[PDB]
């Protein structure tokens, strides 16, 4: 049998998109009920997030401000929506309660507990399904964990990393991160380096660490010589995105209590 750790925020908010209207808790766990049925899985894990990172935000105190921004300038119905969304959340997740191992800890994102406990009981099982449409959880991906997506009903093995990540394996994706930069969680990235310029400098010369050895690198062009003068950029996002590193770091960080019970909580539901 196989492990399911789903995204539930992720998922909560593709239930808004399809409708931010209408009640969706219930068909929510159902979609979860299917999936688990389907992936053969032996455990059902569900993960929501719950406020801002705080391993991150130290790296970095603007981390997802912008995200703050945006609710800023939102008007007074937008607002309203965006309260009874979450409402639906907190009642999603609360339905989910009944039925599936439902974890949240203030402080803590989701992707660090998901990688916690794959790394932490990953090997109990043959397969390792994440339910999400965030590529970003592709940092987690081996020949024996993927990911699944409803938005575009695909599922996400190791293989796929050319065609869904412009890179070869999960350090180069993690790299071409903290290179590259994430608009998303408001990372700051190298100023003229994307996907495609920012791959083959990671297939010439390796991944971050390795490059922060090598500068200055040669090449007279501007993003190169932007590339060469920035360095302490390199070294902090690389903390940032690089999950299955810094995983159990980011949980310590709300406390080394907090770390134990969601530990021992989760081998409980594994064994
Ligand atoms: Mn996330
Ligand atoms: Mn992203």
């Amino acid at each position: 049998r196989n492990l399911m750790i789903v995204d539930g925020t992720n998922l909560g908010f593709r239930f808004k998109h399809n409708n931010s209207k209408k009640p969706f808790a219930s068909s929510y766990v159902s979609t979860i009920q299917s999936l688990a049925k389907s992936y053969s899985a032996r455990t059902t894990i569900v993960l929501g997030d719950k406020g801002k990172s705080v391993f991150r935000l130290e790296h970095l105190p603007e981390y997802k401000g912008n995200r703050d921004e945006k609710y800023a300038q939102r008007t007074e119905e937008e607002k309203a929506l965006d309260e009874q969304f979450f409402e639906y959340l907190k009642d999603a997740f609360e339905l989910c309660k009944t039925t599936f191992p439902t974890f949240t800890i203030r402080g803590v994102e989701a992707d660090d507990m998901a990688a916690y406990i794959v790394k932490l009981i990953g090997h109990l099982y043959d397969h390792v399904w994440l339910i999400s449409t965030d590529g970003d959880w592709d940092t987690l991906l081996t020949d024996k964990v993927s990911r699944f997506s409803f938005t575009t009903r695909r599922e996400y093995h190791l293989r796929d990393m050319y065609e869904h990540h412009n890179v070869d394996d999960v350090e180069q994706f993690i790299s071409l991160k903290a290179i590259m930069g994430d608009l998303g969680d408001n990372i700051r990235g190298v100023e003229g380096i994307g996907a495609k310029r920012g791959y083959n400098i990671i297939r010439e010369f390796g991944n971050v660490l390795d490059i922060i050895d090598q500068l200055p690198l040669p090449g007279k062009q501007k993003y190169i010589q932007n590339l060469n003068a920035s360095e302490e950029l390199l070294f902090r996002n690389l903390i940032l995105v690089d999950l299955p590193t810094y995983c159990v770091d980011a949980i310590a960080a709300v406390g080394q209590d907090v770390l134990d019970k969601f530990t021992k909580d989760i081998l409980e539901i594994a064994e």
